[PDB]
């Protein structure tokens, strides 16, 4: 129980030279992605690199903790896939939402028209990011979010795990510090993997995978990475395209096949659409709503991209709603486990318990990216004065850590939290479940206080954990 | 040969993907060195990153020439061991330099130094570079130059090899080529090698690795790629220091063993040292002559480094001059073959000649390392306000075949009409009469527009390339 070695109290020049091994390890491994003050590169591949701002040593995390998060990975794979099927407790839960968010209307017209038109679909997958902090006063693992579209840092995670590794094997014995309390991270693979058994699936040898992306990507790379890994191990063909794109060179063929440039598709991989930003136009709804009409596979499809909304993760947490999903009462248990207090703003009880305690709650939109959040102040200005568009929860409070934070080649002292993401990748064909895993990790780490802790933007930096 | 296809010619279409798939290949796998436009990018790792100046798709060169630059490796390889053991032949050659040329004349100094101290050291090792390009009138591989001293790279060539199969396998079929022309390349895996084993030669496993570097060095991740291939592959440790750290926390310990930082030394292997530049004060020749003083084996030592110096190359091209320094008679046949017209500054038929016509000429300081030599108009200008020439050689301009290239700087492309100059790596190893190592080990091509006279890569004027066998 020790704690671990205090990593503000390293001499400056030991220091100084772990620092300067990182940065060194992140240029030769590509823990790197466009500099937001370099202006083509979110676009121009090759220019304007940084290293990621990264924790230059993991903080502590339990391993009863981690084993927990680990075990509810192909659980909450499952109830993922369980609560897309009811496309009417989708549809009821967020008919309030409807009104309130335009974005989530959106969402929910196309997913209505899959209704309508109700196909045997029964290949269907997910690349999802269950993401935890440990609740100090409790000692509890909680989920701050579910992720089940375009999840990041699959091939950042993995490379953060070879950083600390090297790091550790080189200077742990100065630090009372073991590599091997880094867990094995196969996060990437593990993706790229689930990717080529879809495409298998599917089992059209010509098809490709269809990787949808934004118009401007700083981590491109992670992306670049995949579909290296489809080509060179799985040989599968990748082709990127804008929604924009997609709606001007794709078309539905005769026999129900998602054709684009003159390429026949049979996944389409998310790396964009769960903005509004993604959609300036009709241009993007479109190509949207022509992607999910196709056989391609889609990761996810709408009824997964809804099940990731906060208004149905606050849902799924009231009273015998998870029994719906769910039959096996050990992993109801489990799951009810990591629930954090989650309300509706029409719990008027809480909304009250908020207004007056604002410090200790979190209020989100039907969102993903970060931004978004409100919090203290702003949210009892913003409960005082839509209420659908957010929901209420629980603020949690971690244990901090001493981190060394690097950003931009420069180095600072701070005092952390961290946030483990624990992918899970599932895949089915009919009954059959053919991968239905846990698959590595991220964690992201900001400093103590702050609201935001977005990587990309400049709120927090990736990390590892360090098991106890 | 069937002519490649003209890169010219391709579509605008086809041709964004190529170069867009250049620039994330090159990001993936770390083509990738400081931009110079970034103040701290030479020295802070991690910031202010660029992929490496790139020739997108290569240029023909024979497989007959390709297969000639292969055999003279181990060839240059054991000439300049030879050579380096003619110490007299060195100083005597070098005398006339030793008083134009101030850099050269502290090389010379310390070199004295370790012909008096003559310490018998049975372990010698090169990791070299023998630069060709093919003069088109005459169809021959002509020797450039020999760099026998930090050859740089050995990763950014093999990662070239890389990016070329790669862009070849994905759009070859469009171009009517293919990836297995583009000659297989090992050449960082056999620069580490070499230093593992000469490290292994000494024999102590507690030593490390010194590699000795610029103070500023955007180039550098070559450097910690080959030091990462060390630690891991060969668990050998390195430690990084310019000459004035050396000069600050090196000595030689009672047992001749270098020490440095309290670390022993048991290779010092040079990406430094080589310039002027890198010797601003006594400092830096102090660090020098501690380190050759030491037992630790140096890649490489003071006579090696003098090998490479014009000067030597010039002399060695005088007739039977070469015949003191190698026995094989078919390997003096393939060295000549090689060699271009070389000559003295002594010689005046060739001064008039090249006064006359300095267009057919160049003229080269004793430099390594770029942006040195006289050409044109520089070079008449230079040759008669020469009425310290030693500083000097003359030698025959060499007019490769042009070649059509996509030119990628910056993640921008444009075309012109190159000449390719192709490094051929030689990774040597003996302890006393048993011969280790003595190896032809991968590649480098440089690449330049056809009438520019500098065509450094760091410095803006080159890019790099590959081949592609015809
Ligand atoms: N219940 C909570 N307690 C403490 N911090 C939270 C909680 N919910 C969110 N946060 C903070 O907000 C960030 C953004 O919230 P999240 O729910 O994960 O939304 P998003 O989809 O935008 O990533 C989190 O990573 C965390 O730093
Ligand atoms: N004989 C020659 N014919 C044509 N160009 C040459 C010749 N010698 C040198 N150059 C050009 O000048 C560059 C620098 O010359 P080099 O002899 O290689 O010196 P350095 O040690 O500085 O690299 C070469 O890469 C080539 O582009
Ligand atoms: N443009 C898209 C970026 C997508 C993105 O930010 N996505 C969310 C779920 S949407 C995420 O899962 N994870 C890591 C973010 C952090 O911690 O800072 C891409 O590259 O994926
Ligand atoms: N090539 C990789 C390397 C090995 C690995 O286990 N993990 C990789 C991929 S996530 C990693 O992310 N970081 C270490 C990076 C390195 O040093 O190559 C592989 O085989 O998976
Ligand atoms: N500090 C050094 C740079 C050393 C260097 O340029 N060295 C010479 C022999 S000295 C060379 O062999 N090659 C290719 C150079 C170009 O075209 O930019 C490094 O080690 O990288
Ligand atoms: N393979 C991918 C692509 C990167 C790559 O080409 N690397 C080169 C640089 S040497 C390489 O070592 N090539 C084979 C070595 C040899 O033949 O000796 C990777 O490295 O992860
Ligand atoms: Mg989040
Ligand atoms: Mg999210
Ligand atoms: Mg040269
Ligand atoms: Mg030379
Ligand atoms: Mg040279």
């Amino acid at each position: 129980a020790p704690p671990l070695f205090d990593y503000h109290r390293i001499d400056q020049k030991l220091l100084q030279n772990i620092v300067y091994d990182a940065l060194v390890w992140s240029t030769l491994n590509c823990l790197l992605v466009g500099d937001k003050s370099v202006q083509r590169s979110g676009r121009v591949p090759g220019v304007g690199l940084v290293h990621l701002p990264l924790s230059l040593l993991p903080g502590p995390f339990p391993e009863s903790h981690w084993k927990q998060g680990c075990e509810l990975a192909p659980i909450f794979n499952e109830l993922v896939d369980r609560v897309s099927l009811d496309g009417k407790f989708l549809q009821e839960s967020l008919s309030r939402t409807k009104n309130a968010d335009e974005f989530t209307s959106r969402l929910l017209d196309i997913h209505s028209k899959m209704l309508q038109i109700n196909k045997k679909e029964d290949i269907r997958m997910g690349i999802v990011r269950s993401d935890y902090m440990i609740d100090e006063k409790t000692k509890s693992l909680l989920q701050i979010e579910m992720n089940t579209i375009s999840t990041s840092f699959a091939l950042i995670g993995c490379l953060m795990t070879g950083l600390h590794k090297s790091l550790l094997s080189q200077y742990g014995k100065f630090l009372g510090l073991n590599s091997n309390r880094v867990p094995a991270n196969n996060a990437v693979d593990q993706s790229a993997e689930a990717l080529a058994k879809a495409w298998s699936e599917y089992n059209n040898p010509r098809a490709a995978i269809l990787v949808v992306v934004q118009v401007e990507e700083r981590n491109m790379y992670e992306q670049h990475y995949i579909s290296a890994l489809l080509r060179e191990k799985h040989h599968i063909r990748s082709i990127r395209k804008t929604l924009t794109e997609i709606d001007q060179e794709g078309k539905i063929l005769p026999d129900g096949t998602l054709s684009v440039d003159g390429q026949a598709i049979s996944v389409v991989y998310f790396r964009a659409g769960y903005t509004p930003k993604d959609y300036p136009s009709e241009s993007e709804w479109r190509a949207r709503l022509l992607m999910e009409q196709s056989s391609a596979i889609k990761c996810p499809t709408i009824s997964y991209h809804l099940v990731g909304t906060k208004k149905i993760q606050q849902e799924l947490a009231k009273p015998g709603v998870l029994e719906r999903f769910v039959e096996n009462k050990d992993h109801i248990a489990k799951l009810r486990a990591c629930f954090a207090g989650l309300w509706s703003l029409e719990d008027s009880d809480i909304v009250k318990k908020a207004i007056e305690n604002p410090e200790l709650f979190v209020m989100k939109p039907q969102r993903e990216g970060g931004g978004n959040n409100i919090y203290g102040d702003e949210l009892r200005e913003t409960l005082l004065k839509e209420d659908a568009a957010y929901i209420l929860m629980q603020r949690i409070f971690p244990a901090t850590s001493p981190a060394i934070l690097v950003r931009d080649g420069n180095w600072d002292t701070g005092h952390v939290i961290s946030e483990a993401g624990i992918f899970g990748t599932y895949l089915r064909n009919k009954d059959k479940i053919i991968i239905n895993n846990e698959s590595g990790y991220m964690v992201r780490t900001k400093i103590s206080s702050s609201y935001e802790g977005g990587v990309l933007p400049g709120f927090g930096v990736v990390d590892t954990v360090y098991l106890t």
